[PDB]
This record gives C-alpha cells, sequence and structure tokens, in this order.
C-alpha cells in the first residue's frame, strides 16, 4: 500500500529517466539466474519497463527453469554463462591483476570469475552492465565481498546498507544496517551524509539523528561517539539539521524533542536514523518489518562506485522487485553524474 | 490491547481480596510532576495503590489544586526529612554507604532527597513499592534503587519491556542498565525475563539476538550462542536459541524454511539483545513507529519492587507502569511472607 | 612558622591599600560549618577579605550564635535560590551543561546547591573567589569548580602545597586532582608550581620526583625524566632535573657528593610527583609527623581563585588557606584589568 | 630518639650473652667503602658484630690506614675468589642458574662479584648476615641476594623503615621492592611489617594507604579495601584497615571525629603504601624533612638476614642498619635451631 | 635419499601382502592436475594405492590423453554431485557446521567442491586417505579436512617435514598450520612428532627450538623451556629439551662441551618451532640450498590420513607424499580395527 | 667457499698497501679463550690484523705457552684496568651513562671489563675494531658495543650472515639482534645489508619473507609487504619484494611460474626475516646441516668495526669472522677520511 505509491512513483522517476534518454533502460545482471524468486519478479519487471535483466548461468539450465515456471515474456531475455563468455579471459586477468597480492593465484582468480556473483561484479565494473542485484541465495556478507573488492568504493565513501521505513506521512531512513559492525564517529558522519543524498534526490530536507541510548549525554562510549559524529558531519555539511547523542524516540517525534531538549537544533522529527553499531540497526529494521505495521524496503548498499544491491536473504518476490527499481535508479543517476 | 492492562488491573484485584483488601503502598519521590499527578487520578479510580507522595505538602497540595485533580485529596503526602524514620533512615543509608564514600553529612543530604527516601521506605517495609524517573534521566533514577534496595542472589539489574500484539506478547532486555552484557549476563537476563512470562502463564520461548543467524563468529555472533548454552544448562525445560536475527526470532516461519534444525519452534516470545543501543533503539522506535503498545521499561534483578520511567513517557505510560508496579509489589510481598 | 602568613597577610593588605582600601569578596558555601565560622572570627580582625555565607540565613545566625562569636554580626549571608540572580545562574549552567547530560530541573537543583552557586558567583563577578570543602570530599568539592570555572587556556587543576621551613618553603605538587599524569602533564604541574614560588621572590628549582635517581628506566623513571626535559624546554632559565629521589631532591649535599653532573644545585624547592597517591600521602605524612607547617592544598590551573579545603583540616588550616586564597583573589583581579 | 636504637645494642648484647659470647658474623661486600668503615668503627667498640670485609685484602687494609682508624686493623677480610670455599660455590650458583642464561665462565664472574660471594656465605652458613649497597643502586644491590638466599615461603620481599617519633616508633612498607603490588601483596607485606612490630613488644594497628578515605573506587582505593580485607581474614586479632589517607591513618583524633564506624582506634603504627614511588618519596621527604630518626631500609620476606643500605645513607645511618641487621641474624639464628 | 623411500615401499607391500593385498583407496581432488596425474603414473607401478580421481570424466579423462599417460586409462573417476552419496554427504555436512553460519544450501555448493567430497569420502570411510592442495594456498586446502575428518583427542593439526640425511633424519614440526603454537600446543604438537619417529624404529630425541640456550628469558625462550617440560610429563621416557637454539640441538659436540647439564644427548631428531616463521622458512630453506631431500608437508594431529601438498611441490614430491599416505592409511586401518 | 674467504683476504692486502703498509688493530677481550688464542695463530699467519689480546699478561702467556702456539709470542697483550688510558674511559663512560642509572663507581667496575674497555678502546681510536663473544652469550657481548660504539645515524643494530653456495652467496639479517622488527625496521635491515652485497660488486635482490605468498593478511604477511613498499621508495633502483615464502625467495623457477607479476627476478641474494626465532633458527641450521659455508654473524647499523662471535662457534669460524672485521674496519676507515 505505502510501498506501491512510493514505488509506484520510483517506477515513474525510472520511466522519466529513460525518456530523455532515448529510451535506453538499464542492463541489471542477476547471478542466480535459476532463483524461482527472481524470475517471478523478473515477470513484473519486464512487462514494467524497469530494466534489461541479463541473468548467469548454463542457458539450458536457466531456459528450462523458466519454462518449468512458464513465466512467459522472459522468452528471450539475455543469459550468460560466465566461463563461456568471450570476455572470461580478459575478466580472469583483471581480477587477478586486482588480488595477485591479496593471496589469490591464477587458478583461483579463473574459479572466482566462474562463479557467478564475480562474473557479475566484474560486468558491472567493465561497462557490460549497469549493475546487478544478488544475494537471494547466499548470506550477505559472501554476497557483497565480490562487489567491494571488484566494484569498490567512491572516494572518502564508505559502504553501508540503507532502508526505507515508509510511514503515512513520511518515509524514514535507517543506516547503517548491514556491513559496519561498529563504525567510528568519523564513519558514522560519512553514513549520515550518504544517506542524507539519498534524501534529498527524493527532493526531501534531510534532518538526520545519530541515535544513542543516552539523549544529550556525551559521556564515554557511544554517547560520545554520536555526538562526536553529528559535529563532524555539521562541519562537513553546514546546511543540514544533524544532531546528537539522542534517543531514538526523542529522534522521531518532535513534540518530545521540543519539549525535553529545545536547544536541539533538529526540529520537526528526523527523517534519517544513523545507528551507532551493527547490532542495533540490523536488530531495529528487522523487529519494525516484523512486528511493526510499516513496510521496511531494502536494504539498499550506499557508498560503491556503480549500482550493486545485495538481496536480505529473508527477501520475498516483493522485495526483489522493489530493490531492482532502486538499482535501476541508481544506475540511471550514476550513468547522469558521470557524464558531467 | 487494553485487554492485557485490563487482565492486569483485574489480577491486583484478585491479589487484594485473599489479603484482607489492603492494596499496595506505592511511593512517588516526584510528589509534583504533572504527569504523574494526572496517572493518579485514573489510578485511584482503579483502586490498583495506596499512593504516597514526596515533596513539600504545601507545594504539593498546591500543584494538585493547579491541575484540578479533586480525586488526589487526602492522598498521603510524605516531606523526607520531617518524617520521623528520617534519622534512622539516614543511619541505615551511612551504614550501607560509609565504605562506598558517603560520609554522615552526605547520608544525611541524601536521605532528604526523595528518590533515596523512596527507596530506603520500600527497603525497610514502609511501602511495598515506588515509581520514580518521570523528571530525571534512567541513571540518576536508579543508582538510589541499586545502591539502597540492591539485587536478589544471582540477580542481574536489567529493564524489560513488553511489545503488545493482537495475539501475542514479546518481552523485550535488557533495555535500560548494562552496556555490554557478558554471555553470563545475557543468560541471567534471559531466565529473568523468562519467569516474568511464566507468571503471566505463557510458555517462554526464548532468543539471544544478533545481526547474524546461527554463525557463532567472533564477537556477539559468538557472545549469543554462548549465552544461549548457558541459559540452555541451568533450564534445560525451555526453548533457548541463538545467536540468530530479529526476524528470524519472532517468525515461526523463517525458523522452520531456513534453519529447521533450531530447538525454537513457533516464534520467540523473549528477545534478549547483545548490548544496550540495540536494546534501547529496538523498543523506543517500536514505541514510536507501529501500531504496537510498548508498556515499561521494568526493573528486573532487585530485591524489592522499585521501577523507573522513561523521562519520555506519557500519562498512560504511567498509568501502566504503576499497574504492573502494584502486581509486582504483591508478588514481593508473597515471597518475603514464605522467607 | 607564623613569619610567612603574616607576611602574606601583609601582602594582602599592601594590595588592598593600592586598591582603595578593597577587600576580596571570598563565598564560603559551608555558611553553618563550625570550622568555617570559627576561622571567620580570626579572619574579620585581620580584615583579609569580606565573606559572604551560603545558607539560610536564619540557620546561620543560628549558629553564629550557638557558637557565640560576636564579630559575625553583621557577615553578609545568601540563600542562592533566594538570590535575585538564581534564575540567570540556572539558565546559564543549563546552557554549559545541557549537552554534558543535565536538564533544565538538574541545572535547578545543582545551582541551589551552594557549591554551584558560589562557583557561578565566582565566575559572575559576584565574588573574587571561593573556599569550600571542610565538610565534603574533594573529588565533590572541586567538581563545580571545574565544571563552572573551568581551567585557563593550556593549564591543568593541580593541588600544591607549602612545606614551611626556618631558612625555607617547599611546594609540592600536585597533591589533590591527577591519579597519573603524563609526561607532559607533569612538566605543566611544574610550570605552574614554579610562577607561583615566583610570585613570592623565589628562584623555582624544580625536582622531578621518582624512586630512582637519574636512571630513566621504563615507567615513573623515565616519565620524570621526560618531564624535566620537556620543562626545560618551556623554560630555559629554571633549574629542572629529574629522574630523582626525593632526598637527592631536597638535599644540596646529596646532590653533588652522588650526582655532579646534575642542572639543579643548591636543593629543590619545587617537588613535582609521579602520581597521586605519592603526592598525597607525602604531605599529609609531613603535615603530622616532623614539625613543618604545611598550608593548601590550593587549586592551581583554574580561570578564578577557587580552593577547596581538605577534609581533614584544622580551624588554623581554613585560616591559612583563606589568607591565600585572598592573595591569589587580589592577583586574578589586577591580571583582569587588561 | 637514640633509646630505641641502644634498647636495640643491649638486645644484642643479651642475646650473644647466654649463647656463649659470640657474635653474628656480618660480611659486607664493600669492603673499601670509606662510609661502611667509619661505622664499623663505631660497632666494634660496642660489640655488636663480627664485620667480614669483602676485597683485596692489600687494597682494604691500606684504605683503612688511610682512614686512619686503628680498630679496624685485625678484622676479617676475604677475597672471593681465594677463599677455600669459592669453586664450591660457584657450582651451587651454576647448579641454579645454568637454565636461567648463565654458562660456567659467568658464575665464576658473578661468585668473583663480593655481593654474590656475601650472599652465598650467608646461604650457606659461612656468615650470619650481610650488609650491602652504600655504593651501588638498590636494584643492583637486592639481586644477589634474591637470586641466592631467596624468600621464605608465602613471604615477599619488601623494605621497611622505622620512623621514630618521641613516644612512639611508625614502620613504613613496601619503601624499595614492588612496583605496584596487588591487594594479595599488600596484605602479605602487612603481615610481614606486623611480626616485626610485635617482636619489639608493640600491638601492630595497620593502615592501608590510598588518597582517599573509604572510597573503594576504582584503582588504588578499592585494591587497598581489598588488601585490609585479605589481612583481617589472616590474622583476625589485628586491627587493620584500609583504604584511608595517610593522616587519617595516624592521627588518632581526626580517625575518630570522622570515621568512627573504623576499627583502626588509636592511631595507626604500621603503614602499607599502595605503590613504590609513594613510599620511597614518603621515607626519604620524612627523613630529610621532618624531624625525626627514620632507620632502614630492611629488607623483610628473606630467608635469611641480608639489609641492603640506601645509596643515599650516611654514617651513622649505616650503624642503625648493622644493629638491626645483628639483631636479625640472631633471631634467624634462633629459629634455624630446629 | 631414496634409499628411506624405497624402505617405505616395501613397507607399504607388506602392509598390503598382510592385508590380503588391497591398497589404500586415496582420493585426489585435484583430478586434472599435471603434476598429480604424471606422479600417479609412477605410483601405479610400484602398486603404493588405489588412486581415485574427482572430477568431471571426459575433462579427467581428456586431460590423460592430452599427457598421454596409458597407465590411468582405467583408474576410478568420481564426479561429487553425480555421487550417490552426495545428498547423504550433505546432510553430514550441513548437520556439522549449521551452527557455524551454513545453511543447506551452501553446504550443497561446499560438497560438490571436490575438497570438501574428498574429505567427506575419507570421513565416511569410502576412501581411506587423500591428498590435496597442489593447485591451492595450503590454509584453502586444509579447511575442509579440519571441518570434516577433525582432531583426534588432544590433538592438535600441525605440519610435519622430514630432512634426510646420510646418517639420520631429522623431523621439523609445526612447519603449515599454527602461527604462533602456546608451549602446551608446543609440547603436543613433540608429542605427535615422536610417535610418528618411533613408528620408523628410531627413538625420538626431541629439542624445543628458540634463539637462546638455556634461558628462559620472557617470550620465546620461557615458552619453549616450559613446552621441553610439560612433554617430559606427559612422556617421561624421552629425551626432550629446551629452550636452546638450532645448532646446540642438532650437534652433540656442542652439546656436550657447552651444556653438558642437558638432558638430551646425541642430537636431536625432532625439531619444534616457536612460531609459523620459523618452521615454514626453515624446511624451505633447507630443501632448496642444503642438500638434503626433503619429504611433506604431512598434516598429523588429524583422525584420519589427509595430507595438504605444498603448492611448490615437484612431481617427486608428490610421489612420495602419497607413497607416506598410503602408510599412514594403512596404519590407521589398524587402530580402527582394534 | 674458499675462494670467497681467499678473496677477502687478498682485498684486505691491497687496502692495507694502498694506506702504507698498515694493518687494523682488532682487539679481543677474550684473552685467554682457547679458540680465540688457536685462531689468532692462523690469522698472524695470514697478516690481517695486528691482535690486541685483554687479560692479565702472565695468564694469557701461560695459556699460550700450555697450548703450544708459537706464532703468538709478541702479540699486544693489554690489562684494562692498568692501562694508560683506563681512568680517561671510566670518566667517558660515566659521562654516557650517568643519566642512564650508572655511578661513578659502576663505571670504573664496567670498564674493567674487557668487553666495555675494547669497545671503549675501538670508539676511541686505539683500536680499528673489536671481535667478542666466543665466550659469553650475545646480548651480554653486544651490551658494551650498543651503549659505547652505537648506532650510526638512522640505523638499527642487526645480525648479518653469508650463505656461501657454489654459483653464489646469500645474505641473511637480521639473525642476533631484534625480536620482531617492525615494517620500517625491516627495511632498514634490507639496506644496510643491500649496502654490504653491493661492497662485493654483487646487484642486491632483496625478499621479505614470510610463511605465506603475496597474501598481504594481517600480521608478519602484511609487515613484510609494507617493509618492501617502504625499501622500494628509498632506493627504487633495487629489486625489493614480498611478501613471499623461503623457497619462492631463493628459486627463480617457482617464482617465474607462480608468481610472475613479481618485480624480483633471478633470485632474491637477500632475505630479511620478519622476527628473530626465523633468522637465528635458519641461519644456525643451515650451517649445521645444509653442506653449505655460513660466515658470520656480523653485527651491521653501529658505527665502528665490532663484531660478535656465535658462542658456538669453531676455530674456522672466528678466523672468518677476524678477516672480515678487518675489511670493515678498513672500510670504516675509508668513510671517516672525508
Amino acid at each position: 500500500s505505502h510501498s506501491k505509491v512510493f514505488i509506484r512513483s520510483a517506477i515513474n522517476r525510472v520511466h522519466q529517466n529513460s525518456a530523455a534518454n532515448g529510451g535506453e533502460l538499464p542492463r541489471i545482471v542477476f547471478p542466480e539466474g535459476t532463483s524461482t524468486k527472481v524470475l517471478k519478479a523478473l515477470a513484473t519487471l519486464v512487462e514494467e519497463k524497469i530494466c534489461q535483466p541479463i541473468l548467469l548461468g548454463y542457458p539450458e539450465r536457466v531456459k528450462e527453469k523458466i519454462k518449468a515456471l512458464d513465466i512467459p515474456l522472459l522468452n528471450d531475455v539475455s543469459i550468460v554463462h560466465p566461463s563461456s563468455h568471450p570476455k572470461y579471459f580478459s575478466f580472469v586477468e583483471k581480477l587477478y591483476s586486482l588480488a595477485q597480492r591479496k593471496g589469490i593465484n591464477l587458478g583461483e582468480a579463473e574459479r572466482l570469475m566462474a562463479d557467478p556473483n564475480y562474473f557479475a561484479a566484474m560486468m558491472v565494473n567493465q561497462g557490460e552492465a549497469d549493475g546487478m542485484v544478488s544475494g537471494s541465495s547466499i548470506n550477505y556478507a559472501d554476497a557483497v565481498r565480490p562487489i567491494l573488492q571488484t566494484i569498490g568504493v567512491y572516494k572518502e565513501g564508505i559502504p553501508a546498507g540503507l532502508n526505507f521505513v515508509l510511514l503515512e506521512d513520511k518515509f524514514l531512513v535507517l543506516a547503517d544496517t548491514t556491513v559496519n559492525l561498529n563504525p567510528t564517529a568519523e564513519q558514522c558522519a560519512q553514513i549520515a551524509l550518504q544517506a542524507a543524498k539519498i534524501v534529498e534526490y527524493f527532493g526531501i530536507e534531510p534532518r538526520v539523528a545519530m541515535l544513542s541510548y543516552s539523549n544529550f549525554s556525551g559521556a564515554e562510549g557511544t554517547p560520545r561517539k554520536m555526538k562526536k559524529a553529528a559535529e563532524i558531519a555539521r562541519s562537513l555539511r553546514p546546511d543540514l539539521m544533524i544532531e546528537g547523542d539522542m534517543q531514538a524516540d526523542t529522534a522521531v517525534n518532535p513534540e518530545i524533542m521540543e519539549r525535553l531538549f529545545p536547544f536541539s537544533g533538529l526540529k520537526g522529527g528526523a527523517n534519517v536514523l544513523v545507528f551507532p553499531n551493527l547490532e542495533s540497526s540490523n536488530i531495529a529494521y528487522k523487529l519494525i518489518q516484523q512486528i511493526g505495521k510499516a513496510e521496511v524496503i531494502g536494504p539498499f548498499l550506499t557508498g560503491v562506485r556503480r549500482s550493486a544491491n545485495v538481496l536480505q536473504r529473508t527477501t520475498t518476490v516483493d522485495g526483489i522487485v522493489n530493490s531492482v527499481v532502486f538499482t535501476a535508479l541508481e544506475a540511471q543517476y550514476i550513468k547522469e553524474v558521470l557524464k558531467s
């Protein structure tokens, strides 16, 4: 429901983006070419003109799965078997060149590149595709490792998972929900900056709360970390309301903030929630998703040079469609930045 | 929904009768707190407790009259340093604390503070429970409680919150006290939370929460797996499992589909957290977004009934907390008699 | 002896006469303290300060009449939460402390406490100095001072004591604040102690104390040797030496006979200690054992004049402390005029 | 004052008599030390010990003749590597040290050093005690003693000093060995200190010193509070208390007024320190500026009588130390008589 | 020496003839490895094992025909995911690892990897041993072995190498697995090495290596000294000694002359190293610049026979490794039957 | 092998002949060492050095005559405390060490030790080099050298050994001094070793050794990879590479076959080790079992020529070390020639 208004606006922005670009739709690689949930989601995704899907796998292995489920319009969609691809040898040498001083010999560089996750990441890095969506079948750290060492982070960026909580008026952004165990104050500032750019993309004023178990205490440990993170972010972005350390209800509820901490620079409630450690971010978004009545979409991987998202291992068919939509949007956004 | 609260009110009444009809004496240090006084208006209607307010009687009565709350006339009001037992209370605090850096003059100043006086009242049986912390931060409110009442043997002070869903309630712990509990401490927190769930006639099913599903890797995955193992040792009759993610823990479908080897079936109703950031942020986010009622936090592990309100609380929040403080006071008074 | 304190009292009078007969206003948070009130009887005759007592005017007068001390009939008495500036002080403390875990209601309770009200009075110029801590432990008395008045730039809060010998006085530091100062902190403590000694027209000679004589081994010998080196670079005109034992430091014959290469001749009169255990135990043992007067401790490194009495103090100790707090208030009020 | 010292001198005399009139054989590794020789002049009149001087006989005798001390002209003189027991001593040290990085040639060189030969003489019963360290730093003097004589079981090596006041004496420890004793070690130091006090017929009253009064806060307050608890369980008949400040410990009026719950009444006469900086600085400052005699340091916890003089000692101090070393040798020679 | 290897080959034949002529079933995960196939040409004439190659059948067959190795035309070839036991193996691996972050689908991919399938074949008795790692790094080849076969009681996985000199052979351990073994672990490594030496009818004489000779100083000297002590208590019939330098260890004349108290006479033939850098570099340097043949490494401490070749191995190395893998497989079959 | 040393002997003769007819004065602290004296018989025949033996002249002479070494009846013999420069040497050591815990009496006693006297002779130009340590452990022999002669600018003290194979020679470092050098220190060791290889007109090719091949993992793999990077930036003309395994380092085929991206080709001839266990064990193992001549260790990084023999050395070992000590002394006298 609230997804459906939010995702439909996102789907429209993908269409506005393809149009005024000749009608080019982003090429997205799916390493799990035989995944039932990926293929069923792709039925929706070509119907809706979101992307050209490129599936990885043994072609007949893939096609006979499609006809078993008989979802018709994946009729002609691209299928690539990594080690049969003409660029396989060039991909192997590039991964070897990247990793030969990280304990990776030519044979394992060959074995890694035959794995669809590495092949997909190299395809995106080398411009054979605009994005990838992986991790339907494997755990997050394994799915994200090929992405970080092949595609990597942009300058001063930090890889950080991000989730949207979709409310009646507003949405909230939560980060970092998937990658960093215990980010420093500097890293928390960088995660907040990345989260704010995403909020701005939707034409919304980002209002950033650095979360703690404390309200404006600044005591040793995380209160001080989250207080310092707010300060660093404010110096790197003096136009944004950024505040901390504060408790979560203090952060989201504007009447709580005004009544208890009127000196605070964050008014109107936070829509960006930065967490102090992975336990808190990862448990929070999952508890909201399971017991709250709010739809949470994501996680989405911020901080990487090209568009690449890891599906949470628990996702539904609706999740995958949402994730591809935002992978397409990100690929289009990255493709316009790259020219100017 | 309010059904869980109405059942608790009914139990408080069921408890009074079969004890002559006496109601637990609940002392409130913040005698002039607007939210506390508004909550008690509701709570005297329901015959939950005999409230004792602390403060200067005239200052308290003028506040009650300013708010136009007629039902609090004649409610007991006590000024700590004018009470007959003050000096005896000062002497007991001094004896508890004179080797913790507290001289007699400092013991006198502390006992004139309503939070210490209330905690001493509960400790000495002059009251059956206390509710504080509407106006001061949690650490300041809980220090007199821990220094005066203390924890029972093998207990650990740990805040606990109820999440009330349509079918079902969850308990969250530890939401207020321990920064980074060890595996041994998380196990003790689980047992404490499990006993509370049992009190309501529900089978406790305990999950040790992590950002990981059954990895046992270094750090909190290993800690929460070890916590589950220790918990299983001391109570082999309970479903206790970890390390696992929160959606795995509460959703019986995710568990059976992805981790069928797990000893926890049917979804967890006890969620033990690995550190204070995760526990504290979670219940406040659940409370603010999503439409589930969250009650608490309640201080477990302490020798007598004493609960600290979150500073962000509403008036209904306070009413809920007093109802369960009265239940806890009635239960602890049965234990104290058996002993 | 009596010469040093009487010379100090005279220096307060020279400063007062040179400012139109003004006396420094000194706040005493412990307005009902028996030892504070008895000490003030001595000090009101000598016209060293205008005392301001904090408390409920009646219980303070009730106690003055119990102790049957007539020259305090006219002493000013202030109840913090009744004072006209109370709410502005509360707002000021709230503003400085609202991101240090202090809400407005807690700022109100702290400012009603005499110790915080005294520190704010000194900070805000309603008084020139304060003296506290006869009745509470040192950490509790000094916290409002450090949180409200604070340290001057690059300064460090450090307790200092004078040991009064027939010839000479010694200065001991840091006797009260820092558990385990670094080499950098020990040099800064030496610098603060050195300026106090110069104020009395004495040449400072600084020893960085250890359990070792010029070994420079790992742990405190190396720390005190590095502290001496840091201090010498920040003050190349002063004799500063370490690491050395306490008898080596104070006895010039031991130094010359055993360590002739040393840059410290004639015996040290500034003794900087390696940790709080050694400083605090030393001045207290000296004070109790052997007959040297020990005065202090005096809180150095802070922006305005504020000293905390040791809880074990006598009535004469308080008298000595008020005298030197008055001199400090006068000195800081001359610096502020620039 | 000196009443305490001749009381000890007389106790040595009553001890030699009723035993055969023999005097304890005390070896001095520093046979050519000016301060040692001048001190021994005083001590042979008083018939305190047979000194055995170590060194080359000719070198030692010309020093005695240079200083014009006629009364040392038939003191025994021993050259380690010429002594009949040298080779057997080398091999006992070699067998003990051959897995601690010491080959046979190095055992020969160590045993030719007077400090090691003296420790071996005392260990092997060729002498009753030793006194060393007038000329070298304490750690170098005490290493042969600890490696050769060692500690008795559950003992800990700890320096101890007597502070002699008009009415009473104080005992201070650990003044020389342990940098940062644990609570367990501090309790053991207290037990050793208490028995030394009992030898003089005095009731030991033990204070564990800190910069805090009965706070138990983290770090040394908790350590010294725990040390008192361990000590009280190991000797429930003694007043042992802590953590407390030094003036609290020694002054009975301060203790009673501020801390009446304390189990220590009448003032402490045994002061156990939390670290070596505080102990070492304290006894040295008292000795130099306090106006009481300080004797020691004396090495406790070791199987036989062996004491290391402080490098800063006077001739007079060396005399005091030898007297109590003689008493200790006599006491240990009665215990060995099992 | 090829003299030593030929004795091993004959011992395999004696073991086979004494078990009905059965030869050990040895799995090779690297079924297409050129060096492995070339080695197997040699190993099928010596009748050492029945080889089982893992891989897809024509890839393995196409490779055999490419290299034109006629004797491997009928060697068994197994494609893991087509094997009838595959799903049973997955369920067993899943049950072992499902609380180590391995879901069922991941257990499926792992079991399709030949290294895991080979390890599970050995674990479940479908083969008697395995040889892997010609093509992948050591830690990747050994992880499936450690996770699947595991270590026996109180065992520790540790690589062991034979250095074959004219007179004697030396054993080196741990050459591949443990970065920084504790004294407890180093003693276990010695015990494991000693049993292997006994198997060849030789008396093991064990040296715990260090950069120090019988010093026992902090760090590695103390570690190797305690390791010698632990091993001696766990095996009082063996000469075990340390800490010592490598030339001291191997040269009996150096031992006799410089450390005659040592319990090791005749030179050590078991050399235990203090960390992985020293063990790994030593055996590789001996192999390259000495003129002694070095065989191994062989994985000790594990429940069944599984050896990982060093990636740098030659074809002769693999032949040497399979011979001793065959011997170990035959030995482990007698233990399993008794 | 005999070629490399004879070439070294001849280069000594050309440098001396180019320098009048003088040969370096080499002082030997161990004047009665049997192995030192037997080696000196060989070396004065070879007209390598002007030897100075330290000790009591009669004790040394009867050792020489007892062993019947006729060519030594005219070698210089010096008793340190009888030498004219003794007291000036004591004063120079006192100045160097008086803030490191060494009093004047300790400086006199240390300077009577031949190891300290020899080091002071080399420092003060009374000799051109020294050779010590045949009879005492390495750390005791090298301490006087480091405390007296010291390290040159940005240098690090590091032991170095030559391994002589038929084709070439390898250099190993640091074999004697640093327990666990940082990445920065390993680079400095590489630079020092590289200069020594250059001195013989050979191209230095440097391997930073690990138990890993180009992994860069945490611990020594990352340390040796970073060390190679630091060394390459300070010396961009040299092949410097790591982290790598030892067989990878020396064998150029293994390198080319398995790691062709590597910048070190033709095999390493400079091997820098990650820790003292690995360097020290490797050179001693090679020396005993590798059937290669190993020369050293030689002390690099020090201002003047001073080498410590390993205690396990042979007579031929000593002869080799003295030859290269002479070459080093001659070379250091051309550098001082600016």
